[PDB]
């Protein structure tokens, strides 16, 4: 069925929780043996969130390669997306460590560092110019260059020096604020309007590596982020855009990373965005 009308059609039978459930039956299960290792029990924020191993992102250090994160490679759309957790205590060099050694220019965070009265996520980049910051276990260096502040998300500008070789590089933290601590927001007008900054910056391009996605689990919000992108792309490529199909590139994407889509709203919340999406985008 098209998109629109299936939508109406799902809201007049209330049948949302069936829809999502058939999703959560239909999805691939592939191993995860790597995340699952005694010596890798701190290196995941969920004991039952973790990245397929024929997916996973590796470090490139001969130590310990493992980092809580998947690599979302969409072939008609060409497009890729990795999708991470919030980085831990314990963590944070690791995450720089792969946002430097994937060429990413943009990272993507959908969510606050404090949620709900608890931390969501570590405070891993500098708030202040004056007061950078080093990671002495991969040898990098951040430093906060600029920050623009608006209603809905922030956007800044960092400096990511590699200490070994004095390269440096700048990447754009694009900063959702303004997801409900509770359900999902009533209108994708502005989760939209932050896409698109997102596209505009050249962070979702194939120029640079794929873009570093995050919320606390990496797996809802993130999912709604390049779920939405993607669907958005296909409508502009094929001859018939009614042809896109949300549920089936959902199932696609979770080949290669569990869970993506957490609740039967955030489905919803999917559908709303692409949808109101598409008539912006002409
Ligand atoms: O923010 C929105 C909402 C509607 C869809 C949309 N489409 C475009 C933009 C922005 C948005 C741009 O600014 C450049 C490309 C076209």
């Amino acid at each position: 069925m098209e998109m629109e009308k299936e939508f109406e059609q799902i809201d007049k039978s209330g049948s949302w929780a069936a829809i999502y459930q058939d999703i959560r039956h239909e999805a691939s299960d592939f191993p995860s043996r790597v995340a699952k290792l005694p010596k890798n029990k701190n290196r995941n924020r969920y004991r039952d969130v973790s990245p397929f191993d024929h997916s996973r992102i590796k470090l490139h250090q001969e130590d310990n390669d493992y980092i809580n994160a998947s690599l979302i490679k969409m072939e008609e759309a060409q497009r890729s997306y990795i999708l991470t957790q919030g980085p831990l205590p314990n963590t944070v060099g690791h995450f720089w460590e792969m946002v430097w050694e994937q060429k990413s220019r943009g990272v993507v965070m959908l969510n606050r560092v404090m949620e709900k009265g608890s931390l969501k996520c570590a405070q891993y980049w500098p708030q202040k110019e004056e007061k950078e910051m080093i990671f002495e276990d991969t040898n990098l260096k951040l430093t906060l260059i600029s920050e623009d502040i608006k209603s809905y998300y922030t956007v800044r500008q960092l400096e990511l020096e590699n200490l070994t070789t004095q390269e440096t590089r700048e990447i754009l933290h694009f900063h959702y604020t303004t997801w409900p601590d509770f359900g999902v927001p009533e209108s994708p007008a502005s989760f939209l309007n932050f896409l698109f900054k997102v596209r505009e910056s050249g962070s979702l391009s194939p120029e640079h590596g794929p873009v570093v996605v995050h919320c606390s689990a990496g797996i809802g919000r993130s999912g709604t982020f390049c779920l939405a992108d993607t669907c958005l792309l296909l409508m502009d490529k094929r001859k018939d855009p009614s042809s896109v199909d949300i549920k089936k590139v959902l199932l696609e994407m979770r080949k290669f990373r569990m869970g993506l889509i957490q609740t039967a709203d955030q489905l919803r919340f999917s559908y709303l965005a692409v949808i109101e999406g598409a008539k912006f985008i002409m």
